[PDB]
């Protein structure tokens, strides 16, 4: 019913007004593992705790370094479009990564050689837009809801939109630029649109714009869920980085599915920081920060998590439904070190010497890697 | 039942897994006022979203700049003690301010001239401990739960405790220091205690330690709720700063009570930033950040809020119970500018010229200040 | 006619397209003193080199740290109002200092106790508005042009205006705040005004708003040119700081007049940095930056200058008209050390030992201070 | 005659002493486009506003981050040499890029394998010296004036010269280093030379030093104006980056010629910041900074301009002579996105939906890129 | 003989070439107390490890933040003058504090009102020169060696000297400034002197310069060793801060003498950081840094030590001669909390509860403060 912060003979009942409903969401924080210790930065924020920007055509909300200070290199947007609705043609400094959670959308991109790419993106699909290349998103008939990642954390939306530019350009100059009159463009919008209602497009193949510069070298979309996952006992892992999704130079990703009674094994990342989005399910994760520092967090749908470079962690399902979350990295490749596989590949007695345990332990070690394992 | 982010013809239903329960807590964020605009830093964090440290004798949890990056100058602890239980003798770099929310406690402090102050602190009472002066807290028979503020935001607990010092001092040196043998102190704790169980003390007057250095010049405790408040229509405001609570040089405070259907009026602070703790009730606040920037937040019990220097704001009760919250300032005095009183003290026609309104508006302006006002 | 960068046998003629007209403005930079040496930061910027913001009622342009990086603590605005025209009621984080160069204006200010101050300010008059206290400016019949200083350099205008606040506040809340209906304020401006046209006010004494809180302790205006200046041979110096202009806690100022063939003597400032505005005339100044570093600059009307803390400098008139400029300091008092008076107050032979000169030099030293001296 | 800051019913005449001559240089700043909005950092500085360092043999002046704070990654020197005159053998941390505007010069460079490169550089030619590789410049018979760029903005000249090193090395050590006596080097300069007069060299082929290490892999000079430019209607663009000028790893450049009545089209850069030098002509440029922020600047000969990463801009000729300026980038390649070509490669109706315009607009869009366009 | 890093069953002999002589100087670092733990910044640097600047007349060497990064607010110079020798008239941004260790010197200072102070300073005497006020030092017949402290740590000597200024000022300007000819000052030094040989002065009373501005309000010299010290069992403490040495606003100091077999008691400072100079003797000090962090250092003559704000420490004599060292604070007052006196002024049983000890311990506690205690 009413949880209290009490572990054996430690803790006490809360005696002041309180937020019982969040307490129920964070059992491993109201009552942390004995093994937790030391000061650790917050690694947890909820999109439901952010200002939702509402437009005609949908909404957008963001978690940034101003919300989650630990994540300096990475920021995120939860964006929703209604059918036909357009996220306005635009560009950023930051590169853009996306996972399509609900629905479908058509995207356009034009690169620096004037070659265009137009494609339809479904559930489980990704796009990656390189830094500074202009693009757009239009929801199809189901509408669309997707998660966006940008490789800077100071990122507010702070974005360049097509009509915001022209609205703050002398009409004199725009005319000269295109070779028309001032009057011929009297009706340019006096203000940005950002997201706006529009009619559903037609077939993709009818929208494909052909040009003298040719096809682009590598596609900007990736069908993640149509690749053969790494399947282990308690779940699936789908990886997309610059090695298979070529243009994704600055973002490496993994979609992790964890069945009930399963966990993303103890591991860490040797290349860089890990940014997390929880799509569905409930989880806990303890972050090992070295020098006997450790802090445990709770996550569920709509939460952003974080694991600083090289810190040891696990991700454990603690509910009845499957756990589905994204592992995101600002890097050109995915990499992890498995605790199991590490010790498996060392001399038996050496490990035994370290852990004060016998052969009955080293016998269970596996030399294959199993990202997601299941209980007994 | 199920809230959606929809305002008239803007927004759309959520189509991905989500945190309905937080959504219900943040109505003015899932559906913000039309008048909200622009990128504004998060001004909202919940203690229920922090790691609770559990000890024999109670708990402590903290909101810091690592949780709420905007608050660089101020940090807070929610501390709970069981009866008899001692928060260990210690000292910090930071000055310490407190509000006793539940129960009662006995405190000790000794200053830099070797004068001691020992006092009992009840519900509604404050203490202020200057930077670097050593102190302690012991809960009496009801136990104790209080809110602590420290005038640095980078503050982890990162504190100097008496037994942690001696445990990391050569026994050789401790002995020489006091003029005893190594054996006479063989039983010094090999580890810090921090919070620990203990027997209830006796009467205060039996604990008063007398010394050759004399009484301290100004008390370190303040009975806030025994002062005559500023009473206006919709509520009460109790102010304590360096002008009435003399030793409170670096912390100015206000306890604000707002009845249902009432609000803390539109105002701002000309001296410095405002840090907020919500003791009970539910609230919304819009922060006006200049240059047409504004963001609205929701608050309830256990939440920390923030208002950057000089930004315009109001605090409105949006539930059935009274709204009770603290306004905290890193400064030697409390100061606000009331929107009402400002315009009241200007020429009638001048204000009219500004607002495009008539005498039917200027007639309502009041030259007295009413921090908390009530509706119609 | 055509200046070249040539000093004796150093330099050469310019051989690329060039800006002859600026070259003519900076003779001591195109051809620096032999004695100049080393890398020194730019200490010179012109308001004519800034974006002029044009409104109905006037203009405003600013020199900030984004223009002049050396000046981190101080920024400036050149503001112009037409007759009747209002700079909109507003407030800043930064304190505000002003010199009325042309015309006259009426100002209002209300402090944190709800006491109002309304006064008329003429040519040669100052105002100082403490941090966060709300104010306004309205030009009288001649109109008005004045120089503003704010004690932060990162200061863009980034200011809080009255109608910008209300436009980004829920109408629901504004109504409750004042106790009127939504309809009663349907006509509130949907946008800031900033500067706007208005009818000339009436007599000052008819505008004086009386209140229950009383008169303010110290006036916010100062008649600088009606004080007896420090008169020396080549000019006049008028000083206003916290010692005579009481409320001017964070800004110390001097208006310096230098006749032709005269100079502001060799001196430095022991308290803090010096910020300069050149009102009229032409000047040169060499900044001595220690360790044999020295750079000379040219200044004329509309230029901002700067002298980092304690650096040695002189200000010399190099044209036919009087030189009039402001010395501004972020401090509660004015202070200078005169090179002459320094050496005058030391033993004769001691100075002689230092400078390798005789009694024919020490005999000219004066023990009185003469800020501004004249040639032979 | 006398310009005023007046646009229709906005602005007013200047009423204080002022710099009419600079006002005449900045028409689009004294009177900005209506479409300008918001606070934008200064993007404009003039070499004529810098201290000219005069030596026997020529001069050097620099624009740095201390002059133009926005340009943190890039700094520049305007250097002039007389005939025969030597810029002393030296090296920097920063890489060095150059454009030869007037005259000609002979350069030497020796790399880290002891291979030397000696070459003659004429008008329109470039050199690039990698970081830390030692080099020199000697003007031939016409003398020489060139623009230097270094890929750090904090760059003062702060350079290592050959004789400054030896002058601050123990003579004992120098002797041991070369295997001579102290007396054999008694005449080493006791001070740096930097720039000094010297006799004209002979034929290049007579100076070519041959060594056991061999020819260098890629030349350090590039004949820019002997390459076939991108020719469009209103001008020419010559590009040199790491793809054609191999060693130019950290500097990408474009020489842009704009005829009268022409403009460098609306575009932006997706890779990095743009640094500008105006060689001849007069120009205006509006910088689109996103979020409805835009500021217009004026440029002419001797001015440095700047465009932060990805910001939208155009460069328009506003005088009777051709406009010639350099686009400089700290990157290994040149890249731009053309506004025209972007929209050209999108579906017709999609663009129409965005801009609120018809087919009479989309019909003018071109799929080829025309950097420089001409009016009607 | 040969020390090894071995404590009981921990450590091992050194097996690589090593610095046995420093090892002998740092016994408590080669073999630290068991109680040491954790990463702590270096708190120790030796003047013998710095570049000695040699001039005609003496030397100067400095320890700065570039040597000892922990000390950001404070820097020091060891300065030596020969008889008659002059440290050149000069001024700094930083305030200047001094202790005269050997010999004697005459100082001059002139303040901002043109009042001069000239005085003779002996062994055990201090001077304090406020920020930016010009001064000089001349050694008398024994010569002089003194320790200087400046309240900034980034302080190189980076100082303004009188002849460096005039050497980098146009002769034209100097002449106009004083009203003489260029020829009358043809012999001004073309270079700074800094320290230079000179004849011994005469009697002080013959050097006293009288002026129209009057005597200075408070002297700039303090006879420290002629005040009655705090005398305790193992030593003496002489304190000088703004309360007794009035002008010493930004520097608080203590000269501490510790007899053999004695120690500066366990204590900390509640106001600010402690900077240390060891004049004579040998010492060890353990710094308690909180969170179980502690590091022990060794000090002897010529060493600079440091104790960050509020950190617990003791200073123990570990040799045969008395220990003499300075405690320096950037603050307007001296303050310490004694561990003994703290616990002495608390209830007996309360302390007992904390330390797990009995009355046989609390009985030894003293309510008087004894900075320096002696062993048994
Ligand atoms: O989709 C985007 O690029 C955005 O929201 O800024
Ligand atoms: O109470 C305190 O001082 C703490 O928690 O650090
Ligand atoms: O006058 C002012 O305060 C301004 O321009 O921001
Ligand atoms: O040419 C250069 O390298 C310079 O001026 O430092
Ligand atoms: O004595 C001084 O002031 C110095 O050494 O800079
Ligand atoms: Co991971
Ligand atoms: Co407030
Ligand atoms: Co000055
Ligand atoms: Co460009
Ligand atoms: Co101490
Ligand atoms: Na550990
Ligand atoms: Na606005
Ligand atoms: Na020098
Ligand atoms: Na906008
Ligand atoms: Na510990």
């Amino acid at each position: 019913d009413i949880p209290q912060p009490i572990r054996g003979d430690k803790g006490a009942t809360v005696k002041i007004p309180r937020n019982i409903e969040r307490d129920r969401q964070n059992p491993d924080m109201l009552v942390p593992p004995e093994t937790d210790h030391g000061t650790v930065s917050n690694m947890k924020f909820s999109f439901s705790d952010t200002h939702n920007r509402l437009e005609k055509g949908g909404y957008a909300r963001e978690v940034t370094v101003r919300e989650l200070p630990i994540s300096e290199n990475l920021a995120s947007v939860n964006m929703r479009l209604k059918p036909g609705a357009i996220r306005e043609l635009h560009w950023h400094k930051e590169a853009e990564w996306a996972y399509m959670i609900y629905g479908s959308a058509r995207v356009t991109i034009v690169d620096e050689k004037g070659r265009s790419f137009i494609d339809d993106v479904g559930e489980g699909d990704l796009w990656y837009f390189p830094s500074g290349l202009p693009h757009s998103i239009q929801a199809l008939e189901e509408g669309a809801e997707f998660l966006l990642v940008f490789d800077d954390g100071s990122f507010s939306n702070s974005t360049f939109q097509l009509t915001d530019w022209l609205a703050h350009t002398p009409k004199e100059v725009i005319a000269a630029n295109f070779g028309v009159t001032k009057e011929e463009i009297s009706n340019l919008p006096g203000k940005e649109k950002y997201i706006f209602e529009n009619q559903l497009p037609g077939s993709l193949k009818d929208d494909i714009v052909e040009g003298p510069n040719g096809e682009v070298p590598y596609p900007f979309t990736y069908r993640l869920l149509e690749q053969e996952p790494i399947e282990s006992e308690g779940g699936k892992v789908y990886i997309a980085d610059s090695t298979n999704f070529k243009v994704s130079k600055t973002i490496a990703s993994a979609l992790v599915t964890v069945e009930p009674g399963a966990m993303r094994e103890l591991h860490w990342h040797p290349n860089t920081h890990e940014w997390q989005y929880y799509i569905s399910g409930k989880a806990r994760m303890t972050v090992f920060a070295s020098d006997g520092h450790a802090r445990t967090f709770n996550y569920q749908a709509g939460d952003v998590g974080y694991v600083p470079f090289a810190m040891g962690h696990y991700v454990e399902n603690i509910g009845d439904e499957p756990l589905v979350f994204l592992e995101i990295f600002k890097d050109d490749h995915y990499a992890d070190v498995s605790l199991n596989q590490w010790l498996a590949m060392l001399p038996e007695t050496f490990v035994q010497a370290h852990l004060d345990l016998g052969k009955d332990f080293t016998d269970v070690l596996s030399k294959e890697k199993h990202p997601v394992v299941k209980k007994k």
